[PDB]
């Protein structure tokens, strides 16, 4: 049985690792769950636990321990050790029966359990893809030294290019490992996009848009701060800089394409020119699968894709005039240094902003551009702390930089 | 290098092998194409015998043997083995100068060298699907003795198929082998289809379409016989039992859809309903390519997938009144035993009648139709020598049928 943690448990991408992980459980026990790690959520952790009878239980907030305790003492023949903040998350990571540890914190916040997993030689399943953007080169560093580590992409359209691979040749190397791309024949990535819920809008249309509009996605059913990525395409813009990390592949090489029915989640094109995709109904169960079973697969009883329902499938550019996140994106991935750190930041500012009706669909992106070219590159440490004390300052600097451009107009 | 031998050199197939084999090596030098086999093209292969200079020529028909080498004298510096039949064949199958053979022989007739080059234990790159279809169970009889060859699918639906998969998976195995589906994890193969020139005529129009019309195909151009067969979409037929021998899929495993658009070539649906598909223009370069590469890719100037511009790609079931030797393949492989032996005979009557302008669309599944059920389940040989003369003599048996029920009609 492979043990595994489940961090974030209480999310969207937590919620579905636990479903699929229940669906594969009905007869072997193929999987244990044996840590769940949340923020706040004490009453639908307390469901989870009664449900998964995990050996470990861990709050981020401290504040609610005393709840959670109260709630845990119902469940009969269960004494799970009950863990708290940071310490809580670094016994968990350092725990000898825990293989594999599914990433499912929002926002920057979820590089420090990345981290920790990955010098305790963990599997890490990163859905998290703000740790990647903001702290590629860190990692990288880091499985360099904790050889055994190891990430395997959970967000759908890295997922989806992983499968689309060879795992003959993706088994002699390693996500985030110099010379992937080359090792494994990648000539460009056809990176997918539903376009989110503002796609087929007008430029004066765009003006106005709110952050209710932006919260009904057509296709993903989401936390909060990743619906907004989508809405103003930033995730898109996220996920080129996460591809070029997790596959080596240069900024020219990777296509954003809208296909708004989500079937094709994304395409490799290999250097002789043959390109392979993958696709299924949008459902985050499979790349959540896949990341815990690689380089296996496992039968499921998910519903088959039916091509001819489906009927038909779309591709189109994306306008950059509309979607001037994924701009910004590049330009930050291509001037490389700390930029796509300072991206990545401002960008959780404008986001949360905007998620609370403070500022205006094209203001994200204004503020964004404005605190990247407020930026000055920085040499990089060559040592790995305080590399990661960099990271944490320009991050910190970043935001508190969107807050008073902000703060300076509204 | 790798050093090629290609038979059928000037038809469809093998002009397209040549050409991707010529391009390549004007990237780096990379293939050596060591044998050139024909029927009775005698000046297109000499033609072909100037470019390439290879080390051995044949020519299939005695009779041009005297004006083949009479050509080949006005070459300088350039002293061939020029041979003959079927010896010239068995010869160049067994040097050991050579790594892969093309197989582009049509029909029946391409089962003699496929086995030779088994036999041989070659990398045999086989395109010819009538081989499989009439002689798969003898095919893998054949491959278990000669444990060192390898069938590589060139054939496109196949090709595709096959580029899908994770090679550490295929390596535990080779193609036409029992279990290759569950070694590769494989739940269903998704066959692609342009649907041919017919896709849209009514049953009364259907009845009245001519050979003519036929020849006409809206998306590859190949050889006659193949051509005719993708307008009847016996051809699907044929590729479904190609299929479950190739990759030991079940019968109720293999779905044909048509895709209007030609550009995914074919879907493998995983245990874990994840699908994976290979993409790109309708140009048989690439399968024949990959099946000299793997399991490498090598650096192609083919014309790169544009998704945006390619723009819609369409799926709908076929329809099984209109195109019924897709039902009768269904069925002649379900049955087993010989029964496909006698589908591709007694087609290849049916097909030729048709191509001449002797019988109607409906005819020739009417024909095929009669002879199967004419034809009686037989006990199958044990010794490869014996399995080989039943096959020859079922495959003739079934042509002479074929023949004879359209003398009585006609
Ligand atoms: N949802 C999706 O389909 C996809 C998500 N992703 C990525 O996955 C990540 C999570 O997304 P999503 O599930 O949508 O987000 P959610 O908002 O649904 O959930 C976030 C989860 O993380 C927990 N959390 C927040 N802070 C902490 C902390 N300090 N310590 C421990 N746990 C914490 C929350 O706990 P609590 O309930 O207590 O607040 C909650 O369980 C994001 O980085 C996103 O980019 C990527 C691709 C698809
Ligand atoms: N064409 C295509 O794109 C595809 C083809 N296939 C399969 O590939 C095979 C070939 O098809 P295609 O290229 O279209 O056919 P063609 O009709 O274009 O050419 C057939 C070739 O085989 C040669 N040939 C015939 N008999 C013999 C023999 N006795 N000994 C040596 N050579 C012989 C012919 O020589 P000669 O010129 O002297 O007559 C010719 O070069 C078929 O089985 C077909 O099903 C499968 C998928 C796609
Ligand atoms: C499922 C997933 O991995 N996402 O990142 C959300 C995709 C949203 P969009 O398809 O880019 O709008
Ligand atoms: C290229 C190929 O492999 N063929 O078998 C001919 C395709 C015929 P259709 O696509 O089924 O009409
Ligand atoms: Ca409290
Ligand atoms: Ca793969
Ligand atoms: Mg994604
Ligand atoms: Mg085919």
């Amino acid at each position: 049985p492979i043990n595994v943690a489940i961090f974030g448990s209480t999310g969207s991408i937590g919620t579905n690792a636990l479903n699929i992980i229940r669906e594969c459980n009905k007869i072997e026990n193929v999987f244990n769950v044996k840590a769940l790690y949340v923020n706040k959520s004490v009453n639908e952790l307390y469901e989870q636990a009664r449900e998964f009878l995990p050996e470990y239980l861990c709050i981020h907030d401290k504040s609610v321990y005393e709840e959670l305790k109260e709630l845990v003492k119902n469940i009969k023949d269960y004494k799970p050790i009950i863990l708290c903040g940071d310490e809580g998350m670094k016994e968990i990571c350092s725990s000898n029966s825990i293989d594999k540890i599914v990433i499912g914190i929002d926002s920057f916040q979820g590089l420090y359990s990345t981290m920790y997993a990955i010098m305790n030689n963990k599997i890490v399943a990163l859905a998290n893809k703000e740790s990647i953007v903001s702290a590629g080169f860190f990692l990288k560093k880091l499985l360099n030294i904790h050889k055994n580590a190891k990430i395997i992409p959970v967000d759908s359209e890295h997922s989806a290019i992983f499968q689309c691979l060879d795992n003959n040749k993706v088994l002699k190397t390693k996500c985030l490992q110099d010379n992937f791309s080359k090792i494994n024949n990648i000539n460009k990535i056809f990176l997918c996009s539903s376009g989110g819920p503002f796609q087929n809008l007008t430029m004066d249309e765009l003006k106005n848009v709110t952050s209710e509009n932006a919260l009904k996605h057509p296709k993903w059913k989401m936390g909060k701060k990743i619906t907004i990525d989508s809405a103003t395409m930033m995730n898109k813009g996220l996920e080129v800089i996460e591809t070029h990390f997790l596959f080596d592949v240069d900024y020219n090489d990777i296509e954003v394409i809208v296909h708004k029915e989500c079937i094709i989640h994304s395409c490799v094109e290999f250097i002789d020119k043959s390109v392979i995709s993958q696709m299924y109904y949008p459902d985050m169960q499979i790349p959540i699968l896949y990341s815990l079973t690689w380089p296996d697969r496992i039968k499921t009883n998910l519903k088959p894709l039916d091509l001819a329902q489906v009927s038909t499938l779309t591709f189109h550019k994306p306008s950059l005039e509309h979607f001037p996140c994924i701009k910004l994106a590049y330009q930050a991935g291509i001037k490389g240094n700390f930029y796509p750190t300072v991206l990545n930041a401002s960008n959780e500012i404008a986001n949360n902003l905007f998620l609370n009706n403070k500022i205006k669909y094209f203001d994200i992106s204004s503020i964004i551009s404005q605190v990247l070219e407020s930026f000055n590159s920085q040499k990089v440490s060559e040592n790995s702390e305080d590399l990661m004390k960099q990271i944490l300052q320009i991050h910190s600097w970043a935001k508190d930089k969107a807050t008073d451009i902000y703060n300076k107009h509204n």
